[PDB]
């Protein structure tokens, strides 16, 4: 829950980042506890995408110890384009470890199934995060995007160490201290696929971020799903590598998995094509 | 007009960038032709600040051969803060060489003396520029900014090599192809110093972007002020270093002034303080 090890040059198909715990690589999906402090609901967020970058990085469910790598489609590295007035991602974008949005399970208020991923976390503080960072955040609220039959929750969160953190407890405080960030968020998730020849995205609750308690209910839900997933009790974990090195009674415990990870690579960031500079109106 | 000579590391007090012609330093103020093609009105832009950066890099008017050095406040490096929804500068930001906002005379459009700097250029093309870059652009329009009460015109321009350049011929085309950019620009230059405890700036003509003909007219004015300044005929050159290596008919001409510049000593970018990340609202 500690440091990172980067495999490969950044902006490259070889690129992977592992989370290490005291030097040893663990699963970013499995071995990082959801709670840093359960009683107070301080969670561990695994950061994937720094604010104001483009490269579409994610925890790979299908790779052992679930490193963060860059999205590809048909062999090409995937980037989100700049969608005026936005520069790349407008949040530090990440996921809550030890959560899973069960596809074999649906929401009524959001007539839509899980998307088979960890719950997405938008961390809205001032400091730009780094890929593979485990930070402590509090949930402030939650939105619901609606990708094709599956509810895509995005928890809105703030780093516990942020100067403003004490002033922020519920979603209305985001309106108070970050005026327009909720609209920007809304705008961005709707249009950020359009430069990629995809359609406009579609929110539930008509774009409403529901509140902190509403976010807590969903997070604890997706945690319980992941408990049955990691326990081997899931109806269907097609593709998900459940290898972990900290949960000694799980079916898929395997300390040696840690030891099998190659050393930190000595490579400078690959250049990114200048096409990714482009601002799309 | 040609290449770059970097001294030290970016984001560092030691950092300078000289513009070289033929591997040798020339004055970035004086020695780069205003026009790359006067017949077709193609200007040479000197780029100071790439789009989406923060460091307040400036042509140093009072340093010999006028290298680009970062501005400082009470001795500390100056960065422009991020003003939501914007990230750093939203334009490739620079100046036309061989021009001067005359500080000694009240400008009739604005009723303010000039800001004592070359005329500023916002280059709107897709590719992000680099510091010390001389690029060829065409003028599209001009905005009448009173930046802290001084006449501070902003030329709206497009790199001649941009894919959209053939389509972009006047200020109506910017709205056409960059909807909302001009509104965002009016706003950006109003507010970008609020985080510094300075007031909101103002524009003449209610922020109306005047057209190309109006831009050419105002650039000519600033070019003529400069010719007087470089002839040593200004009522007050404000301590500006007028040393140059290409203009033999000026008092301050000196080919060998180029020889006295230290050789390139490029170091990797120094890290920037994390506070410069913050988004102000
Ligand atoms: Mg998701
Ligand atoms: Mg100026």
């Amino acid at each position: 829950t500690y440091t990172t090890r980067q495999i490969g040059a950044k902006n490259t198909l070889e690129y992977k980042v592992y989370i290490e715990k005291d030097g040893k690589p663990v699963s970013a999906f499995h071995d990082i506890p959801l709670y840093a402090d359960k009683e107070n609901n301080i969670f561990n967020m695994v950061v994937e995408i720094p604010r104001w970058t483009n490269a579409k990085l994610e925890i790979t469910k299908e790779e052992t110890l679930n490193p963060i790598i860059q999205d590809t489609k048909k062999g090409k590295l995937r980037f989100v384009r700049n969608c005026f007035p936005h520069h790349g991602y407008i949040h530090n974008y990440g996921a809550f470890p030890q959560t899973w949005e069960d596809p074999n399970v649906s929401h009524p208020e959001t007539k839509a199934v899980g998307d088979n991923d960890p719950i997405d976390v938008l961390e809205i503080g001032e400091t730009i995060a780094y890929t593979g960072q485990v930070k402590q955040v509090k949930a402030l609220g939650i939105m619901a995007l609606l990708d094709e039959g599956e509810t895509d929750w995005k928890v809105i969160a703030i780093d516990i160490n942020d100067p403003l953190a004490p002033k922020l407890n519920d979603i209305e405080d985001v309106e108070k201290y970050f005026p327009g960030l909720l609209r920007a968020t809304n705008e961005w998730f709707r249009i950020y696929k359009i430069p990629d020849g995809k359609p406009e995205n579609q929110f539930a609750f008509s774009g409403e971020a529901k509140n902190k308690k509403y976010a807590l209910d969903i997070i604890k839900e997706t945690h319980d799903s992941w408990k049955q997933l990691i326990a081997g009790k899931s109806s269907d974990s097609k593709g998900i590598d459940l290898t972990n090195v900290t949960l000694p009674d799980t079916p898929t415990y395997s300390k040696a998995a840690s030891d099998a990870i190659p050393p930190a690579s000595l490579k400078a960031d690959a250049p990114i094509d200048k096409s990714i500079d482009k601002w799309f109106f």
